[PDB]
C-alpha cells in the first residue's frame, strides 16, 4: 500500500515523523499487511496553494 | 489533511472501513488536528494495473 | 495545466461534462492560458472509499 | 470535491488566488455542491520537472 | 520510485503489461536504481472522465 | 498519457532529464501513442517526507 498525505505547512519534523509512523501502523493493522511494504509520502502545501470554500488557507487557517 | 491510499483490490468493505477509521485517527492524533477535518480516499488497483520490479502484481502477489 | 478532481459517485454524465468544461475555462481565464492546453481528469470515488472524519461517506452523505 | 492542479512555476500569487477562487466556483456550480466543501490544491512544477513530448518544459516553455 | 500513469481506457492487458515493464526499466536505467524498488500504478480514465481543452475525450478521441 | 513520478531528492538534473526522456519513450512505444502527447511530472520527496515500513527514508536511505 502507498499513502500520500497532503497537509498544510507548519508542522514540526517530529510531528511528521509520528504521522508517518502512525499512518504506517494503521495501514498495516487494518489491512493485515507487512509494515515493511507500506510507503508514505507527505506532501506539504503552502498556505497560498490550498483553498477551502474558495478562500486561501492563509486567510482562514494558521 | 487529505490522505489518498492506493491498495490492491481484494479487501472486504469491513477492512476498508477500518482502514479509513484507523488512518483518520492516526492522522488526527499525530498532527493534533480535529478528526473532522480529515478526509481519506481509498483507490483500489486491479492486479493487472500494479507492477513491482517490472512485474504485474497478479503474477507476483495473491 | 492538469487538474484532477475527486468527486463522489452519482453525478450524471451531463454534470461531469459541465464540470470538465467549467473547470477548463476557469483555469484558462485564471492563468491566461490557451484553453487547449488544459487537461481535466475526473476521478469518481465509491461511497465506501471516501471518509470524512473517520466515517464513510455512504454512512454520512447521500 | 477535491481538486489538485499542477501548473508550471511562474504565476503570481494573484493569479493563483484567482485560480483557486474560479475553480472552486466552477466545481460548485457544476456539481451543485456547497462552495464551502470544495478544496483546491495547487502543485507548482519546476520547469525542469515537467516534460512534454520527452523534452523539458524549460527548453520549450517560458 | 513510484510512477502513476493516467491513460485512456481501451488498451489490452498485453499493452499495459508492456507499459509497466518498459516504464520500470526506463526508471531503473535512468536513475540507476534497482529495478525491484520500482512501483508502477496504471490508472485508466473513462472517455467521459477526461477532457482536453474543455471537451470530453469521447467527443474528441477514439 | 500523463505520468507522475515520485522519487527521493538527490538526483542530478541530468538524471532527471534522462528519466523524463526515457519514461516518455517507454510510454510512447508501449501504448503506440505519439511522443508529443506524453506529459511527465517529477515530484521530488525530501528524505523526511517519505517513510518505508514506518521509518523515515533519511534513516534508511542515502
Ligand atoms: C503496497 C503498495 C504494497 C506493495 O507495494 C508491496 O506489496 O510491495
Ligand atoms: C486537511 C486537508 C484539513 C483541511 O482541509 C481543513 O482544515 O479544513
Ligand atoms: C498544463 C499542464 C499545460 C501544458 O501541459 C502545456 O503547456 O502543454
Ligand atoms: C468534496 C471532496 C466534498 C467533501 O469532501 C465534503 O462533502 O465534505
Ligand atoms: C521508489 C519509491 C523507491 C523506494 O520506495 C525504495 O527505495 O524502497
Ligand atoms: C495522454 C494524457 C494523452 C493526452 O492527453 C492527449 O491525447 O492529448
Amino acid at each position: 500500500p502507498i499513502a500520500q498525505i497532503h497537509i498544510l505547512e507548519g508542522r514540526s519534523d517530529e510531528q511528521k515523523e509520528t504521522l508517518i509512523r502512525e499512518v504506517s501502523e494503521a495501514i498495516s493493522r487494518s489491512l493485515d499487511a507487512p509494515l515493511t511494504s507500506v510507503r508514505v509520502i507527505i506532501t506539504e502545501m503552502a498556505k497560498g496553494h490550498f483553498g477551502i470554500g474558495g478562500e486561501l488557507a492563509s486567510k482562514v487557517r494558521r
